[PDB]
């Protein structure tokens, strides 16, 4: 199933720039200059990268614009192989086919002031609530941006600006964990009706999560990026046999089981492609998964697959599809 008949849309790379150390951002519009899909702050979208592969970025640019989507992506050396394709491979003028926007971290339209945390890349959602927050001219927020040093943070000029110093506040630990953030004076006292947002590594988010223990059921709001990718050594090839279907794919080294399945055409829903929404979940009828996922409690973890980045510790899988 190609971007194309998954109804993805063609857009152009109007505008490729490195914007801090690792992170370029790029601005997608319509080729004939069409207006695109609305979004709302939150919003994420999938692209279609030039090696085949498909991954998710968040929207950061002000939802009320129509002409334009904006996002930032960091360079993972460490990673699949996906960011590295879309930063390394594409110029600018280069078509990319992109998922109409999701609307998976809104804003809630009845608090009345936010919280935003931000850590490293998490800086994207988080940008665009602070831009939707300003054109609305209603609700207030302070943000907190949390990054290693000016170079590695992206927007940071912007962000330092006499338009946003007063409501956004820069700490950078440079790289000595033990330079840590007071995030209890933050969270010590709730108010009514504010809300908290928090994006970045897991380990920030689990810091905000402690802090605001005793913060009402609900004003609390999480999303990850995905799993600290686990890339062991190396990745090896292993097989997939599906059940129902009567079909055997290998599974090389450098794709998903996703990845594979799609190019049989075996539709199995997918968004996130990072193990994080749980939508690809599959269930396993024999073998050992090596699970790289975020949504799969251990008491799933023998019965089921997120087949969009989990791999098999055993030679051979066998689906249920
Ligand atoms: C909801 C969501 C939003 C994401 N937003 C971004 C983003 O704005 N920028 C970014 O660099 N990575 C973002 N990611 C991570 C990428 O989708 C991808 O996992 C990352 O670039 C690593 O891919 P690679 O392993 O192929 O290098 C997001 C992931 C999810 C699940
Ligand atoms: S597509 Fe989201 S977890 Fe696999």
């Amino acid at each position: 199933t190609t971007p194309q008949e998954d109804g993805f849309l063609r857009l152009k790379i109007a505008s490729k720039e490195k914007i801090a150390r690792d992170i370029w951002s790029f601005e997608l519009t319509d080729p004939q200059g069409a207006p695109l899909p609305p979004f709302e702050a939150g919003a994420n979208l999938t692209v279609a990268v030039p090696n085949g592969s498909r991954r998710t970025y968040s929207l950061c640019n002000d939802s009320q614009e129509r002409n334009r989507y904006v996002i930032a992506v960091k360079r993972d050396s460490n990673g699949r192989g996906g960011s590295i394709s879309f930063i390394d491979d594409t110029s600018e003028g280069d078509a990319v086919e992109v998922s109409l926007p999701r609307n998976e971290f809104p804003l809630d339209k009845r608090a009345k002031s936010f919280i935003l945390v931000a850590g490293g890349i998490g800086i994207t959602p988080m940008l665009s609530m602070a831009r939707q927050l300003r054109a609305e001219g209603l609700r207030s927020f302070r943000l907190y941006y949390l990054t290693r040093d000016p170079e590695g943070t992206a927007f940071f000029d912007e962000l330092t600006s006499d338009e946003w110093r007063s409501d956004v506040k820069i700490h950078h630990d440079h790289g000595d964990p033990t330079k840590a953030f007071d995030f209890w004076s933050v969270f010590e006292k709730s108010k009514p009706a504010q809300h908290v947002y928090c994006c970045g590594p897991q380990a920030l988010m689990d810091t905000v999560r402690d802090m605001t223990g005793h913060w009402p059921s609900g004003t609390v709001h999480f999303e990850s990026f995905g799993a600290t990718n686990t890339n062991a050594r190396e990745n090896t090839p292993f097989t997939v046999r599906l059940s129902r279907s009567g079909t055997s794919f290998e599974i090389p080294a450098n794709r998903s089981i996703l990845e594979v399945l799609r190019d049989a055409n075996v539709r199995v829903p997918s968004s996130c492609e990072s193990g994080t929404c749980g939508s690809c979940k599959t269930a396993l009828c024999s073998g050992e998964a090596d699970h790289r996922d975020m949504v799969l409690r251990d008491d799933e973890k023998g019965t089921q697959i997120m087949v969009c980045v989990s791999r098999a510790k055993s030679a051979e899988l066998v689906l249920d599809l």
